[PDB]
């Protein structure tokens, strides 16, 4: 049987009222792979931070570099799973499958979703076709690419969706089928690597907008020495006149400003705002939290606005 | 023919490269109603603020109180339309139809959506069945209730959706059908009224959350004398341990804290956070920007957490 | 505790590799209601037929008429659940809650969905607010009205959706909230009643359409003495020229022809076809299988096309 | 400028109350391509048939083989556009872009969608990145692959969706971005070619199922010398016991039986039906009308059930 490393971080999948505990609860896993489990952390994903991301990434890369390891499965809380998944997609250098999985119902709930989710996740990680597709997220019988996947609902077991594109494949009781290949750069084609990164990453805040908005929190972010700011703008990345004036002054001072959107789907374009006039960056179709991940990494490399915009076009 | 008042505020529906200009561009409107048009403002809805909301609401109420006016149509930019619509739903006291409408493509675009949107909006406002349903939003052949409607995409003409419930009716080239009646309190059943409200409304900020979150912007909001704060939490209104400690201290000091979600749909429940232990409010299934509207209004009446939670259950 | 009758018919909820078996498997049910269980049938819902519908409806009505019964829960396979639910919505005369529930994963599956589905279903049936809302379907933490609900996916646990409107409420671990009230006639306001109905119901076939369509199967339906035919037309109920000519001749001969759509959502309108010229009926926004249910019932009352079209506008 | 051939077939895009008429109505097209227009037919797509498909395919292939032609755009009614698109995806042998486009509102409607749809379609056809992606469908600012795209609503301008996967790219006022590459075989990798095909194609009927189903129409299809039958089954391709017995006898007699689903999305699996025991084929995640297209083509090559099932796994 193929050897799979299972890296546990915590989350509702391990919620109750770590490894293993899991594996012990699903003996059928032993028919499809040899599992090498370890505990990376034991937290709710609401407490996920850079220190854990780096520990997780370093350990994953070490295992991926081992010729005896065929793939890696990571159990993770669902709340920030989309952020961890995108971070790993950009920093891991391997063609072997890396699969994140969680659960929306705690392990002792009636009709808990975790057991079958974990069973498919392992099935996807051992499949030959899962290679070279970047970091994957397997939830609710569906296979998503890391760039595209978002948590869309507070409580539904089907909360994960790819709002701009769609799922790249399906998995039903272990049977895996792919229909689509992601085109944006990932993993081995990424210019980012762990050996070139150090904690802390550059500070990047996210500012929310609404009717009657004022730039006071935006100014507070600048005062706190933010190196970049992602704006969750209204509609197509829009902001009030007063907000725009503050953004212009910030960008002139060398703070990198990214226009994203609070709406949840679709690309941000120039149009009502002339981004080239002020040196702003548009966040493609990434939501604010994924735009922050890419911007934090970009800022370790460069402050050049043209180069950063190119990264948003490629990743 | 029935008399309809048309109140124009600006937006992409009146975008190019006010009244009327519109009406002049759609002569077929004269077959279905007598239109009394006026300009309330001429702004992008990204610049919407309390001063305009109050001017708009006062004028709408005056017209609704006139026995010669059968209904009111308001043209508005799409970016903050969901916020204005919910504000009006809570402060207008009439059973007559009030309909908001906008356009996603500017008036001089190929295949501009505004003309047909405005034609249906007027058709809905003159329909007898449109009475007693609260404030309505008509976009892309669909009729939505003000509480439920959200802009979900940056650029699509079908951007408006009701993610938690659904549309209450359809309108196709003026032909109107209703299938559902909203149950949450609105308009005439609302405890809020214009004669009891004054500008400025209590200050309420919205704080976004993400992996590696820190309460620094939250603290800045407190320092700026916010009376309430809406948290756009991860998943089911969740926050990091450090954030929770700051929220606890704030609530003890008398600042009203509402747990909402960044995810975009679903209700926020107690569960991982014991709201009753700390005096926090959960925002039902309202997104952060609509939760802010209700909280601003609540704070003109009371600071009592139990009473505010009841408002989130009723409105 | 309130008394609830549980009527079991079969389905994947009782699938393995009847009552009770269920109840025995979920002891927490005893804390919320006194359950009176009985087996109406034990079949896959793919084998559902009129004989079982009548047995089920008669038994449900008898129980609903009993002052000791507070509500009725019916366990049913998911494949034809939307058809049974709509049939009951039209023939049961009671204001007490009737709730249908099923499961997408068999009872011995990892992460089986049936237990929690049944727990909520019972919770909805005992809730005072569930009265006067017509027949309800509870699946995957969601409450749907019988007219609107459709199975949209072959295998997903979240397969049920209301594509034209939306869910009327939510239920999360027994906690029930309603947001919308259905407006189309149901239950006590229905003109159909069991005491006026006999098996067999009038024969109604459904004909599918596609590119290169020919009316040969349509003709076979006529030859088999169909009293009505529902056409699952392309787009807005459309058919080829040759098909239209056959439909015209059929309608002239007294066969009732209903134009529905294969597409899955939206209302069918006159437009490319002048229904009034030929005496055709349009199926509102009902899909072909629900249009068949209403037409079968209509045909027990009348053959008058104007009266049948009015039924499609009211139910 | 690049030369694009525009092949017009009819449809609502050319509806009123052919070429050009179109082009004449959109002069901005001349800035992006040299257009060579011709009329292939002038029909509603509800009247689409094999004779027109073959004329259209032959003409498209001839143009694609011309070194002076950079791409082909086909205007088509929306009702059967998904069927024509999939047929062309399987029979055209070229890496050059072939793009189908239509309109949901007639050309003289307020806010007609056709002009901007056609402008993007041409923009996609001239883009270098559009090559090698199979046949494309461009509607409502979105780029879909031919295998995946379905019409889901009777009247909405956003009616086209890819329910199992998602859109492969976006186009906004001519600006094109791709995010995904289709993996199933198409165009140059297809084993089907025009030079090996003749009209009429083998007869294949589609049978709809519902509660109280009987195999009478299925038998009528056999009597009409159908070579294959696609069943639009309930849920996961399911049928009544009586229907299954008829299907078994048919398959034993050499008629090829494909289990599809009426539900609209998801793959059909073996499970409740042992397909291998009876020689049935499952239609992957194709809906009944697209399964019919592939089966008609399969039957020109072979009657071998194993080989036909492999085609459903590859195309
Ligand atoms: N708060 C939990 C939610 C979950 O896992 O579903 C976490 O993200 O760890
Ligand atoms: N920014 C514009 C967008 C629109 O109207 O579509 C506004 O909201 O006024
Ligand atoms: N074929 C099964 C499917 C299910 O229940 O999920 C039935 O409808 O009985
Ligand atoms: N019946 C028309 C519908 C459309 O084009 O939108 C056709 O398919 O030709």
């Amino acid at each position: 049987l193929p050897t799979i490393a299972l890296l546990a971080t915590g989350g509702t999948i391990a919620g109750s009222g770590g490894v293993k505990e899991l594996l012990k609860a699903i003996p059928s896993l032993n028919k499809i792979a040899r599992i090498q489990g370890e505990q990376v952390s034991n937290i709710g994903s609401q407490d996920m931070n850079e220190e854990i991301w780096f520990k997780l990434a370093q350990r994953a890369q070490e295992l991926l570099d081992d010729s005896r390891i065929q793939g890696v499965v990571i159990t993770h809380g669902t709340d920030t799973l989309e952020e961890s998944a995108y971070f790993l997609n950009l920093v891991l250098h391997s063609t072997k499958p890396v699969v994140l999985v969680g659960a929306m119902r705690n392990a002792s709930s009636l009709s808990a979703d975790g057991a079958l989710n974990l069973y498919e996740a392992v099935s996807v990680a051992v499949n030959e076709k899962s290679a070279n597709k970047g970091v994957l997220v397997v939830m609710d019988d569906t296979i998503f690419s890391v760039r595209e996947v978002v948590k869309t609902h507070t409580t539904h077991v089907s909360t994960f969706k790819a709002l701009n594109s769609g799922a790249i494949g399906s998995v039903y009781y272990g049977k895996t089928r792919y229909y689509m290949q992601p085109l944006r750069k990932h993993t081995t084609e990424s210019e980012f690597s762990l050996s070139q990164l150090k904690t802390p990453l550059p500070k990047v805040d996210i500012i929310y907008t609404h009717a009657g908005m004022t730039p006071d929190l935006f100014q507070a972010s600048l005062n706190s020495h933010a190196k970049g700011v992602v704006i969750a703008g209204v509609g197509n990345g829009n902001v009030s006149a007063g907000f725009l004036k503050a953004m212009q002054e910030a960008s002139q001072m060398g703070v990198v400003i990214v226009r994203s959107s609070r709406v949840g789907s679709g690309g941000v374009t120039s149009g009502e705002i002339d981004d080239k006039a002020y040196g702003f960056i548009t966040s493609d179709n990434l939501n604010p939290q994924k735009a922050r991940v890419l911007l934090q990494l970009a800022l370790t490399k460069t402050n050049d606005k043209a180069k950063i915009q190119e990264m948003f076009e490629e990743y």
